[PDB]
C-alpha cells in the first residue's frame, strides 16, 4: 500500500514522462532489450533490429512505446485500485506473449535508469521510493494473475 504522498510523488514523476511520451518509452524499451537480450527474443515485431542504432531509428519501437505507458501511465493513476486494467495485461503477457514476471522486474529497472538518465538533479530519493513502490505493487498484482494461470 503507498500513502497519498508516495502515490503524489509517483504522479509528479509521472508528469515528465509525459512531456516525451514516445521518447522515454523507446529509451526504456532499449534500455530492456540491451540489457537483457532475451526480452527482445519475445517481439517478432522488433527480433530484426540488431543494433542499437536500428532501435532508436525504429518508428515502429517509438510507437510501441506510446502504447507501453499509456497503459502503465493510466494504471498508475488508478493509485492502485487499477484491477480491471490489469487482468487484461495478465492475460496477455502470461498467456499469448509468454513473459515471465521476471521480465517486468527487468522493465521496472529500465524505468528507473531512464528517468535517472533523463532527469539528473531531478529524480529525488523520495520520488525513487515511491516510483519503486508503485511498480512493486503493479508486479505484486500481475503475479498474482500468472499464479492463477499456472504461469
Ligand atoms: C510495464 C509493463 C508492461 C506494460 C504496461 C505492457 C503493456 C503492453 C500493452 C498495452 C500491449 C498491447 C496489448 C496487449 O497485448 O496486451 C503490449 C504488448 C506486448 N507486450 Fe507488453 N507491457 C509490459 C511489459 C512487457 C514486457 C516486459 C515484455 C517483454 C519482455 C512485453 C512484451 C509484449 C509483447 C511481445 C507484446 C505484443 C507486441 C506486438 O507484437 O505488437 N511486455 N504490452
Amino acid at each position: 500500500v503507498l500513502s497519498e504522498g508516495e502515490w503524489q510523488l509517483v504522479l509528479h514523476v509521472w508528469a515528465k514522462v509525459e512531456a516525451d511520451v514516445a521518447g522515454h518509452g523507446q529509451d526504456i524499451l532499449i534500455r530492456l532489450f540491451k540489457s537483457h537480450p532475451e526480452t527482445l527474443e519475445k517481439f517478432d515485431r522488433f527480433k530484426h533490429l540488431k543494433t542499437e542504432a536500428e532501435m532508436k531509428a525504429s518508428e515502429d519501437l517509438k510507437k510501441a512505446g506510446v502504447t507501453v505507458l499509456t497503459a502503465l501511465g493510466a494504471i498508475l493513476k488508478k493509485k492502485g485500485h487499477h484491477e480491471a486494467e490489469l487482468k487484461p495485461l495478465a492475460q496477455s503477457h502470461a498467456t499469448k506473449h509468454k513473459i515471465p514476471i521476471k521480465y517486468l522486474e527487468f522493465i521496472s529497472e529500465a524505468i528507473i535508469h531512464v528517468l535517472h538518465s533523463r532527469h539528473p538533479g531531478n529524480f529525488g530519493a523520495d520520488a525513487q521510493g515511491a516510483m519503486n513502490k508503485a511498480l512493486e505493487l503493479f508486479r505484486k498484482d500481475i503475479a498474482a494473475k500468472y499464479k492463477e494461470l499456472g504461469y
